[PDB]
């Protein structure tokens, strides 16, 4: 597929729903980001970052009326440069949950709470994208 790729989430997230992306990270990747949208709003920004300051960091974040919000940080860092990856995000009632390669990562508390108004994901970043797609389990 081809990368930034927009995926349309129709009438938007509900608990349940679980997308599932999978790609290969670059060699001297520098980023990632997928990007949960309501309108011009993120509302979950997940966002590996390869070097920040010689380190390896998550930065989640949501971002209103262009302003960014505070952010999350996680310092487990699973993904690879050159390597294949599995993201999946499942969204339960009070936070999205990501999982990689099938390792629970992280849990981001909904900050946006119009689910339903959440109709689009996009992915960006270093990677060659092999899926997307979702389903309800
Ligand atoms: C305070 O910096 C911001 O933090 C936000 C989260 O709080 C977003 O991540 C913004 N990123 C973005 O808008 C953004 C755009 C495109 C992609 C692919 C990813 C993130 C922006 O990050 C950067 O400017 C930035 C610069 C270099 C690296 C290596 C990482 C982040
Ligand atoms: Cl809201």
């Amino acid at each position: 597929l081809i990368v930034p790729y927009n995926l349309p989430l129709p009438g938007g997230v509900v608990p349940r729903m679980l997308i599932t992306i999978l790609g290969t990270v670059k060699p001297n990747a520098n980023r990632i980001a997928l990007d949960f949208q309501r309108g011009n709003d993120v509302a979950f920004h997940f966002n590996p970052r390869f070097n920040e300051n010689n380190r390896r960091v998550i930065v989640c974040n949501t971002k209103l009326d262009n302003n960014w919000g505070r952010e999350e940080r996680q310092s487990v860092f699973p993904f690879e440069s050159g390597k294949p990856f599995k993201i999946q995000v499942l969204v339960e009632p009070d936070h999205f949950k990501v999982a990689v390669n099938d390792a629970h990562l992280l849990q981001y508390n909904h900050r946006v709470k119009k689910l339903n108004e959440i109709s689009k994901l996009g992915i960006s970043g270093d990677i060659d994208l092999t899926s997307a797609s979702y389903t309800m389990i």
